[PDB]
């Protein structure tokens, strides 16, 4: 950092290394639980609401 | 009745008649619940609480 009125921050990163500069790690991927059941609480058993 | 000593209540029973003291009465056996399915409301909305 130098001068006054600090500017936005670019970044220089290598890509050759198989272990990249950052990493997003997850236990599970996307998972969905659409409750399209007649006994679901909010679709017929609490309201007319599908979730 | 004892003026001073009141330690406990040792109980004596004949337990030999047609009936016994403190007879137990049951309507139906014990039931057990596992609200673990994704369709359960709380385990999808109550910070993923299953009971």
């Amino acid at each position: 950092a130098t001068t006054v009125s600090n500017l936005f921050a670019p970044a220089a990163d290598p890509g050759a290394a198989w272990y990249l500069l950052d990493t997003s790690r997850s236990l599970k991927p996307l998972i969905y639980q659409e409750r399209m059941k007649p006994s679901f609480t909010s679709m017929t058993k609490e309201d007319d609401e599908q979730v």
